[PDB]
């Protein structure tokens, strides 16, 4: 085939918070053969992802103007240059935002699906990069025992439905907070926390949370910061681990939000690791193996916003920032 | 037998900075009768130490705190870490002519109790006493421990110390250069500096003071940025570091002086570059591995006595003047560990 490639660019660099306008759609034309240069991959993009990191990718390696943008995304091979696909099997990895895309599929990028008795959209999230972050980021850099108190911070979402989910699984008590009435009443219903609350209808936040811990926080995953840091520091414990996994609060900011409890680490003796899931790759298969058993089984689950079509990307990365994504937001490019 | 037990008492506590006026004086008798309370000790102190978590002994009651602190009582004398010759006992492990260190209160006499991971026996006289309030004692720990077992270091790693001619940050940077390591330091005044350079060995060092930027004067300093950072400062300082700061690199939070003294404490806001550089941010208090300080004095008094740790003090006579030597540390007209000698010998 010869088909049309519809593609999604970003015109010119973004200074603050990210509007539809910031970004176009363009078409190229994609003649559907085994590609370029023999090392290569021809896919046909799926599912995308709309995941946050991209706003930092967005400032002035960082996106190039005029330009697809770089996400993750779950993928279909159509025509191969490398050895190790073949034509109609599945990846997920770093795909441009188009309808089809040539790679070249590097170890701790890009992997093959070879469980597909799931959704493939999860592949994007519980089974892709946010669910990773969500395993490495609790087991290791969170160093959990059972009974202990955990905090998650956009808990609503991609990362954080994971975290809690995990905790409560282990015996830990586990408290999340979210945007919307919608987004909080999830964290009861479904992924079954202990409490949560609307950290939106908190003009208390460090009093919040001495009504939710009577016992403090010994554990907390770090996805949003500032000012929910600065609470979080005050009602802590002794050997008190922080997980900082990310700092949406700050990205979408130029002159961004000062803390200013952190004498509370010499007194409270707390550790503030950050990470980066790239390093816990060589990890994924022992994570799919033991995440696997549970999806099937209904012990683990995930909400995700669905955003059919391409077309309705801008608008889908544009709203992380705000908090419209009602769990993990998804984009379908191509459903079969 | 009765002694005229002269004392130093605080009135009611700090907001902001302390004063020669936040506390006081009285004259107390004390019997010096071998004392029945239990396990409990008569003893004579003869050198005190001024610390700086001391300020956060002498504020308003925060829960916070209250992890190494208890809060002075507005009456009733300030404790802390001394030096201490018993005059009659009531324990086992001491007799009438032994020798602590530990957590006194600030007058001439007192009857504490030992308890293991507080009071500390002295069965080594070779190295002075005023030394087991600082280098054989409590400074020199956290700079074992903190350094050793925090900032998990490795040879030929880039070291930054803070408020680095005090009595914990001169021994951190001793033992730094005494692995592979690459130690810069910060001081207050130019004799400070001189001291960083010359005495205590340090590759390079600064005024902190004299500098306007300061990534500027720690980008000048490491070209190819810090590993390991010890944490005597906050604020401005901890901004700075992140920036400067290599991948997978340690912070260990020792204390942060900057603070203390403000009620209205200062922001910190590059702590976004701890993902995208993989950084350790670990405070500790000593109190935890006081079970490693057998192991502590095992190590350090070999490299004393070999001449490769060095140490300043700044010695100032009788409890007179333990009030003007408390409030000038948190200026820092101290030069290494601030004694107060209540007694010599
Ligand atoms: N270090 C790593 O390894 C790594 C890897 C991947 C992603 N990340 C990062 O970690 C986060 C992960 O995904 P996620 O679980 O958070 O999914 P998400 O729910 O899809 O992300 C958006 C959420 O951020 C919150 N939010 C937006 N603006 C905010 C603001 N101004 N102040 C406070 N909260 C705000 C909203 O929640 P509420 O209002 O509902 O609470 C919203 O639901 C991101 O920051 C991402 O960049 C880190
Ligand atoms: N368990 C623990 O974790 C533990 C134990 C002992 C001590 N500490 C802590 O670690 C720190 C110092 O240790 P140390 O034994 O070396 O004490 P020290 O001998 O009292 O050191 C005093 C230093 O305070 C500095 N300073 C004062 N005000 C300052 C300010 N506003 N900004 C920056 N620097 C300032 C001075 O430097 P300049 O001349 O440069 O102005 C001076 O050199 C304190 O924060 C203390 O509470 C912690
Ligand atoms: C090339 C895409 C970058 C992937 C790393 C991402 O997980 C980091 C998130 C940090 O906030
Ligand atoms: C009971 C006295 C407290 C002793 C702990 C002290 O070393 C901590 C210093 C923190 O800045």
């Amino acid at each position: 085939m010869t088909a049309t490639n519809k593609q999604v660019i970003l015109k010119d660099y973004v200074s603050g918070f990210p509007t539809e306008s910031d970004f176009d759609f363009t078409t190229t034309t994609v003649e559907l053969r085994v590609p370029e240069g023999t090392n290569s991959v021809l896919v046909k993009n799926l599912y995308l992802s709309c995941d946050p990191y991209m706003r930092i990718r967005m400032g002035k390696q960082a996106y190039t103007p005029g330009q697809p943008i770089q996400g993750y995304g779950v993928s279909r091979i159509i025509e191969s240059g490398h050895p190790d696909y073949k034509k109609g099997d599945l990846l997920w990895g770093i795909v441009a935002w188009e309808e089809y895309s040539v790679i070249t599929p590097m170890t701790h990028a890009h992997f093959k699906i070879q469980h597909t008795d799931v959704p493939l959209s999860y592949y994007t999230g519980l089974l892709g990069m946010p669910g990773m972050t969500a395993y490495a980021g609790f087991y290791e850099v969170c160093s959990p025992k059972e009974g202990e108190t955990v905090y998650v911070s956009a808990a609503s979402g991609a990362v954080g439905q994971l975290v809690g989910q995990l905790a409560k699984m282990m015996g830990c008590y586990v408290v999340g907070s979210a945007g919307s009435k919608e987004k909080v009443d999830l964290l009861k219903t479904k992924f079954g926390f202990d409490d949560a609350f609307n950290y939106k209808e908190e003009s208390d936040l460090t009093a919040a949370l001495k009504r939710c811990f009577p016992n403090g926080i010994d554990i907390y995953f770090e996805n949003v910061g500032g000012k929910m840091l600065d609470a979080v520091l005050v009602n802590m414990n002794m050997h008190g681990r922080i997980a900082v996994c990310g700092m949406i609060s700050q990205y979408n900011l130029e002159n961004q939000e000062g803390v200013h409890n952190l004498s509370n680490i010499i007194y409270k003796r707390n550790r503030i690791q950050g990470f980066v899931v790239s390093d816990f790759y060589d990890k994924y298969s022992k994570f799919l193996e033991f995440v696997l058993p549970h999806i099937r089984e209904g012990k683990i689950t995930y909400v995700e916003d669905v955003a059919d079509g391409l077309e309705k990307a801008p608008e889908a990365l544009v709203g992380l920032f705000h908090g419209k994504n009602v769990g993990k937001q998804v984009v379908v490019v191509a459903r079969e």
